[PDB]
């Protein structure tokens, strides 16, 4: 085990660039708070939460998790992610974050190729792949965001064919760059939508098929999440959970009670 | 005073993406250590050091500075910088760092437009300008890296004319975007060199002239540093200090004794 094993269900909270430091510290302390009933021992092996703060609060986030773990004797209660990293270990790359340093701060997962980075900064498939490779070199699980870049046509087979093939071009360089035994998580979100479960189910089913065709027998496990902004009710009553191994929570999740509500939803669906 | 006043001499240590977290914590604790004789009370009003760590260690760096300040009763002993920031306050910008959050962590200065970011990521003059504006909105001093993008010709007046005019295109959008009363620091390094003091002196003199021509009477103060990798002896005996208001220290500065040696050099030149 070079890598943490992946539970069947993954819930991800990415704070993007929305939170101030004090709000991030209060927030992660709310997640861990036992009276908040978000993190249950009985969920440990089936359901996992990741918090993905901005780079500045990874340190005190990591410190908060540790302090909470020291309350018990020796799955972590909560995974800590970063929202990006560089494609090299250490070096002369001003403004860039090292996966070496991330691992030293007990980050377990790195979000890569977000739609926002692809649109604003022109981040490419090759770059996301090299980034995944460097994250994996440090024992970090790549979490690669994928999705169709085009507005799709009105013929469904054409539309599903395009979307899946556009995801294929994003998946292939990542799997080529990664060791076959390193785990990877792909988060799907159709970039032109800014949640149709029929559409998600169909493209995700085409994604899993794509992966099986490239490397059916790789030892590293694979998970496909919904990367879109998911609201209360979508997972269970909306059927989203029948299609994917997890999801990103939308901005309702900025309130701890919202997160509590969605964990309950997820428990009920299992 | 919306901004810290700028001393006549600025020394900058940017760690780029070279240091692990424990090495950064040890390092800043070495800078502050009184037996290391790097930070002298007698230097306070004439010479200032900035440390510019990676985003992950800004928090414990800030914490270390505070803890040291609490050893005395209420110029900071050491400025804390970041190596980049985003051009907006808060929002949906995955992987980006907010100048709001930086200020909340007692960062006083933001390095922008580094040659490494301009080359690797295609970072543009417009983007560096918008970044400077957002840093200034939060009371942060922009530190904009500038320099000629071309290999220069063999006729000196042509070469100096080009280099200065290429710096002009980088300076102008920054001054346009900044309030006239916000301070700005420009760090010069000819991108094609990968230290000729004659060349630096000549282009820096053309830079100060350029600035005076754009906005002779702005209230915000301006400093021009050498952004190249400066080694021991270059400032005083090499004459660099007669041309610029400070410099970036080269990799020799990774050793605390190196920093000590260069502070002594600088003291002697004043
Ligand atoms: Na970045």
């Amino acid at each position: 085990p070079r890598f943490p094993p992946l539970p069947k269900t993954l819930l991800i909270i990415s704070l993007k660039m929305y939170f101030t430091p004090s709000r991030t510290i209060d927030y992660i302390q709310g997640l861990l708070e036992p009276r908040n009933d978000i993190i249950r021992q009985e969920n440990r092996s089936r359901l996992l939460l990741a918090l993905i703060p901005d780079f500045l609060t990874i340190y005190p986030c990591s410190e908060a998790i540790k302090e909470f773990e020291s309350n018990l004797a020796a799955p972590p209660p909560l995974l800590l992610g970063a929202q990006d990293c560089f494609w090299d270990s250490l070096g002369p790359y001003t403004g860039e974050i090292s996966p070496v340093c991330l691992r030293d701060m007990n980050v377990s997962i790195v979000e890569l190729g977000h739609a926002e980075r692809r649109a604003i900064f022109g981040e490419t498939d090759q770059q996301v792949a090299r980034k995944a490779a460097a994250a994996a070199d440090q024992g970090l699980i790549p979490l690669v965001c994928i999705g169709e870049v085009s507005t799709l046509g009105p013929i469904v087979s054409e539309a599903i064919g395009r979307a899946v093939g556009e995801c294929e071009a994003q998946i292939r360089p990542v799997l080529e760059a990664l060791p076959r035994d390193a785990p990877v998580i792909f988060a799907y979100e159709p970039v032109w939508a800014i949640a149709r479960v029929d559409h998600v189910g169909a493209v995700v089913s085409g994604i899993r098929s794509v992966i099986e065709r490239i490397d059916r027998h790789r030892k590293g496990e694979v998970r496909i999440l919904y990367g879109g902004s998911a609201g209360p009710g979508l997972w269970g009553p909306g059927g989203l959970g029948k299609e994917v191994d997890g999801m990103f929570l939308g901005r309702f999740a900025h309130d701890i009670e919202g997160v509590r509500k969605v964990v309950r939803e997820v428990e009920e669906s299992l």
